[PDB]
């Protein structure tokens, strides 16, 4: 079973698939992939839809003319599959013009360029129907104190964040961006370094309604931190925008392994999450296949992703429609979570003598949360144990 | 030298060296103390104030008359030494009751009761004079997946702070709010686990300006993040409110150890941010004197948070008056960082033809940063090995 | 299904079940447990045996006569149910006597103290049938680089694990040592920290062979170690006398949730490891039902840890059993990994040119591993998701 | 001050000063260096002498012929300057071909070919002057489960150091081996990942005395471990042969940076035992420049490493030479940890009366360990506030 059509919305990028094998210690160990290949290979998969930085679909530097050539072949494969282009992207990382950030390198005219970049690209983005911008700031950031003076880069993220709202708004595009954040790697410290600074540094900007958040699971497990919670707070804000799927094995080196890897019952809840939320936006695999693999198990290890998020997808909601789940939630009180602490307002709260001076303490300290019982059932459904 | 004095406002938690030396596998090794010879001791010692749980200072349980006897005793030891009181905060994390948390219990007579417990404790602490109330949600969280809809647990912790922010306005209290994160420990992940977090979840609140943050060092360290970075963001956004000095030794468990003990030099770059920012706000210590310590060896470790405040600050006002740091910040280009990327304007940056039709990238490329000579001036600095 | 038996050879610390749920930040949620009632209740559930601190068992600083009276008391419940003790420790780690360690105190005479207490248990252990004694040095270490002479601190560990040797030797008992490493808490770091550093110590003593390793699975992931890969170092050493099941999501204090909750697949590869390899000693639960729990909960914990070890066992076994699993092996050479590299020798390989001078580099480097496939088969297995 | 010369026995690796500034996400941002350029430039900053990876030094694929010139180069820069090779080590990492290893990759042809190109470096090491022989198994490992059977993986790194011993015994080269550990990066899990594993193996070769340990700063604190503890462990059981200077800021990426960076205190309790345990062998820096910098920045990142050991050198020896800290290191009991615990015999300690019937618990555990006072005075002393 679990096989995956378009309807689940499943996407990747260019550089997944594509990922040649080059890590800081070693060289690439496939060869690379024409992007027209991938489309095709990855519509027979089942995917609903690619997505790419403007490095990847056209080398640096190219003329006008050349460029021209590589998105023609492109689209084309676009339009022979019905594969769909939901999200863009600039590379703002790889060429060492950027080795200390884009939007806040210490060099002003490096600033520019990275945003005459990431403007070009956005129009190429628009035109082939992607409907969220994602940017990454892999290089904003620093190995030591000094070289950064955090509140004027931050000052400098903000008005490359502002002037790309402008540029949209001024076009009339249809197109919201959503930043990705990231604690480290490859700088000693990325600035927004996870999920909750991202979304406060938003509400600064002048148009925050243009702005959410890609989260990815790794980059929050890289900080130790609960990649299903902090979902459920950008949900809670109306910034989920867009999501990056994959796996990581704790604290280390950002590993993009195949989803389903890693935390594997982290992955239950988040999945769980997304489906109850009625998250509709694309489910989109940022993973590298090791390189220890060959082409065939590029593409096993891509197909693995989509499996493993139906096969949990299908566990999650078997646990949520069990009626012994079901009262397992009542015995520890998930309802009464959901009641309002005092709609009967601030004075009556005050006022009301069995909210402090007639408060049982002792009786209500002694009631049982029941929470072992109810992960258990989770971890029977999860594992297809129950029955 | 280094002698402290109150204009230098350090502040102690009662909480702090009065830590009897409980951990999770060990019993107390030192006696109580009594609130009253804290704050003498602690003004001996130079310290400009202290702060306090209502349970530090009025036993849990006391009825009317025994609390205003603890709080009498307090009061004529807060006049007898001139000591101030700039924060209180509540104790929703000791008792049984709390076990699944105060503002966002499941259980809706556990929430009631928390806000009643927190707003008496408003009351006697705007009397003492605090003008920043801190909220450390200890036990908000979950140790397993079920347990806790985040999104109905974000809108009872809103309603909470809501219904704080009604009361201190109702009551014409001058007195602000400073949620202090902490990513986990007690609970298996905390609500608001980091700075931005926090920042991001006050942006929701119906009052934002009535709120800021109270980050502590140690525990942005418990994820892995950097704390100067982390405080820059918060001072951008206007936030800083209060800050928690202490140490803390890499991800594990909250040590609290004495300020400048842990990370060193992000204890230098923190100073030397606080200061150059004209942060103005109490130098609050939320350390444990270890267990292993007798009383003499309590107030050397408070003495030493102080002392090594005190240390860094010099060494960081003698690194930025330094004329060949001077040079050194002008040559990685710190000063450039701080000029708009484009007050020229959206439209003359798309028609400036040196921001990317004629930029030379490989020569901007080619640019050193020069950051590890500046980074080597800044170790000689805090090392004393200038001259 | 999944119902454990005595022959599961599943057992429980005392300390386990019975723990009263206070932590560092609040006080006891439970009421203190009988251990009379422990071993009923445990054995009801299906359990092999217990396991016991002296202080677990006998109050400290108890008279000959309490101390007899206890030991009879506990000795009865054992008679009636058939109970086992398979293994033993000492508390050196709650009194504050030993704040700073006990077989490395600063102290001498803290030392002797500890050797005796020790001693005093070991001869209670082997009267009820222990074959293993457990050293878990908690309180070894330091907070601080000074505080400690670590050359000389394992010097007085040498000499105290030597010491017992000669004790068991000269009294004949047939009881063999673990040591049980964990990397910190609650001292800052903790000498012998992983299992490596615990193997390699074991190496210095005079006599080796009655020592070995007690690693608990929560322990090594505080230093985001492997846990599968450092069991098997330890039974390719000869040296897993023992093991504490539970678990730890990630980086930080000491969970000791129930076995299978935290990193799922390191469960399910450690599974897979004890039963392809033969380990035969007890199935040990170190855990601690949280204090959320009321006493249903206490047991429905510990329950969960039996049942989800009988779960991973059984796809454990379904997944080596599949044919397409064991094909999939030999497509990724575990096999060749089987074979010796060079049984024709030193000589033979220097002189043959296949190896070096006639070795086709890029045909090899061509090859793909297909590690993704063979780990997609293993998720499938885990999930139940097979057919 | 802090001038180094060749008697102060920095050495660095062709690697670090030569890193061109190629990360996973980026480019390169320097040229190539020629390593005789690299050893002119090191002399002249008073380096005492360079180590390398054969592939440093001779091109991969190489003829007989293009090698020799390589290395007559090689040699006439050495014996122009006087610069001494002390150590030097194979790449088994950067080509494809060993992608999944190199002593333990599944295929076999792969491990023979490890085996012959390590061999073929052992001559030419031996030739140039080297003592110590370096092994860094970086691609042994796995980032999935099935993927490497351990214990078998470990029976052919035996097999492998195995051979190597009796190669070079058969030589009658007097040269010694050390294991370098790495716990995860570029693999998900390294096999022996921290210097304890690496100790505990040794112990199971056939030739023990000719392998010790080269432990990296960096790499201990990926798993959060204390490195100056893991070094005097090392001390302990004779194997520190060599070792890895640079900083690391806690769990992340292997940073590689200059050594007084990161972890400054660690560097100074480091600093101070290598220097009161007499360790004489090479001070090597195996570090990064960042890519952020030019050429210049390269040089002085490389002088800052032996500016900063030096400082911390001269820092750690008025610390151990004021007699205030002898005080308060006999306040600490710092002499009684030297002292045996029961020289007088197991027979006499279990007739001491005092040391146990007669221990008073509640005195001795009333002591205090003065610990905080004694970290104060290191403190001052580390930033040269004394006086
Ligand atoms: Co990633
Ligand atoms: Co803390
Ligand atoms: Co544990
Ligand atoms: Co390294
Ligand atoms: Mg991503
Ligand atoms: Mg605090
Ligand atoms: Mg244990
Ligand atoms: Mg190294």
């Amino acid at each position: 079973n679990y096989q995956p059509t378009p309807e689940d919305r499943f996407t990747f990028g260019l550089w997944t698939v594509g990922w040649q094998g080059r890590d800081p210690f070693g060289d690439a160990t496939r060869r690379a992939l024409d992007p027209v290949e991938s489309v095709r290979r990855l519509a027979e998969l089942g995917a609903h839809g690619v997505t790419f930085h403007d490095d990847d679909l056209i080398p640096f530097g190219s003329s006008d003319s050349e460029r021209e050539e590589h998105v023609k072949r492109f689209r084309q494969a676009l339009d022979d599959t019905g594969m769909k282009v939901p999200m863009a992207t600039t590379n703002l990382f790889t060429h060492p013009v950027f080795k200390d950030g884009g939007f806040t390198a210490n060099d002003r005219d490096v600033r520019r360029y990275a945003l005459r970049k990431t403007i070009r690209n956005i129009d190429l983005a628009v035109e082939l129907g992607a409907e969220t911008y994602v940017a990454w700031g892999g290089r904003e950031g620093a190995e030591s104190g000094g070289a950064k003076d955090v509140r004027d880069a931050l000052d400098r993220m903000k008005e490359a964040f502002d002037l790309l709202g402008e540029y949209v708004t001024s076009q009339g595009y249809d197109i919201r961006f959503a930043i990705e954040p990231k604690p480290n790697e490859p700088r000693g410290d990325i600035l927004l370094p996870t999920v909750g600074h991202a979304l406060a540094f938003i509400e600064r900007l002048e148009r925050p309604e243009l702005y959410g958040v890609n989260p990815e699971v790794g980059h929050e497990q890289m900080a130790g931190l609960n990649f299903p919670h902090g979902i459920a707070q950008a949900l809670w804000a109306g910034k989920l925008f867009h999501i990056d799927l994959n796996g990581q094995n704790g604290i280390k080196y950002d590993q993009d392994l195949r989803f389903g890897a890693g935390d594997l019952r982290a992955a239950f809840w988040l999945v769980d999450l997304l489906e109850s939320a009625g998250y509709s936006g694309p489910r989109h695999f940022d993973f590298k296949p090791p390189r220890t693999e060959d082409f065939d198990g590029v593409w096993a290890s891509a197909a693995g992703c989509m499996r493993n998020y139906l096969i949990l997808k299908e566990r999650a909601a078997a646990f949520r429609a069990d009626p012994e789940v079901q009262e397992a939630l009542r015995a520890s009180r998930l309802d009464e979570l959901a009641r309002p602490t005092a709609a009967d307002g601030l004075q009556a709260l005050l006022d009301d003598r069995s909210a402090f001076e007639e408060f049982d303490v002792d009786a209500a300290a002694a009631r049982g949360m029941a929470f072992e019982r109810l992960d258990q059932l989770a971890m029977d459904h999860l594992l297809g144990a129950r029955g």
